[PDB]
């Protein structure tokens, strides 16, 4: 497979549309989800998407979150959904269609909510070590409170995949907010970072995303021995990895839109929104 097969960047030339280090930025209008639909079906690859729901967030995302995922996550290709929740007799078990299969686990409820939010990373990769490497050939970890809102492709897989957080897709580095205390595993000094990640998404062959979530892991628990924790937690972790191992994809803030922003014209067709406004 070569890029121009499916990628074609100068349909979207208002945004960026590849990196210093050529990772493509996946923008609506710049891929051709055919060519790779068939591509990858010639493959018989299997993607996997894990998601945590604890405590009250199970009743008020996990299901608008899975039925909008059966409806547009990798239409055409075997998904397996790896839910985790703390309480699965709250688990709504909604109608999978062709294609689709899920696998539900219990975890333990940390009590913080920043905490449930970083101890993903260390869960993820237990998951990733005992089954989900042996089940996918791509993983994509989200948060729940979201909810896909048009088809999300076999056009974003990769070794590995970062997105783009709306807020900040414009922004000078400097204005990211990275963590910027040096004390910190996550800091990132003023004048450098290519982007900022949302922590909300991110995947890739269950190998990468298993060192991804393995370093920023450690880089939590580091922070904790060292009393401090980063600003915005795993995706200050995350931003970090990132800046050290680039991405060899990322996608657009179209893949993960918060409408409360509103609608500019680099938002073509979204794939996915948040629910919350921050
Ligand atoms: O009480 C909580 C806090 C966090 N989470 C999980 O961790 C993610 C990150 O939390 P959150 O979404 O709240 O962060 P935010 O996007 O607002 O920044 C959620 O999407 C959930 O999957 C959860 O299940 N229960
Ligand atoms: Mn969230
Ligand atoms: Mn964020």
């Amino acid at each position: 497979l070569k890029l121009s097969d499916w990628f074609n960047p100068f349909k979207r030339p208002e945004v960026v549309t590849m990196t210093k280090w050529k990772a493509p930025v996946v923008w609506e209008g710049t891929y051709n989800r055919a060519v790779l639909d068939n591509y990858y079906a010639k493959q018989k690859i299997t993607v996997g998407l894990t998601v945590f729901a604890v405590g009250r967030y199970i009743e008020h995302y996990l299901e608008e979150f899975l039925t909008s995922a059966n409806k547009h996550f990798m239409v055409g290709h075997p998904v397996i959904f790896y839910i985790m929740v703390d309480d699965v007799s709250r688990m709504p078990l909604i109608e999978l269609g062709p294609l689709r299969s899920f696998k539900v686990f219990k975890i333990k409820p940390e009590k913080r909510w920043q905490d449930i939010s970083m101890m993903r990373m260390k869960t993820i990769g237990e998951h990733i070590v005992a089954h989900i490497q042996h089940e996918v050939d791509f993983l994509f970890c989200m948060d729940v409170d979201q909810v896909f809102q048009d088809k999300f492709g076999v056009e974003t897989l990769g070794e590995s995949v970062a997105q783009l957080q709306a807020w900040w897709y414009k922004a000078d580095p400097n204005d990211f907010t990275y963590e910027r205390r040096k004390e910190s595993a996550a800091y990132i000094p003023f004048g450098e970072g290519d982007f900022y990640y949302h922590a909300a998404i991110f995947g890739g062959t269950p190998t990468q995303v298993l060192n991804i979530t393995q370093e920023c892991f450690k880089g939590i628990l580091k922070d904790k021995k060292n009393d401090i924790e980063a600003q915005w937690h795993d995706e200050s972790h995350l931003n970090k990895y990132f800046l050290l191992n680039k991405p060899t994809k990322i996608l657009s803030p179209e893949y993960c839109w918060d409408y409360h922003i509103g609608l500019p014209a680099d938002i073509k067709l979204v794939k996915m929104s948040w629910q919350t406004k921050e």
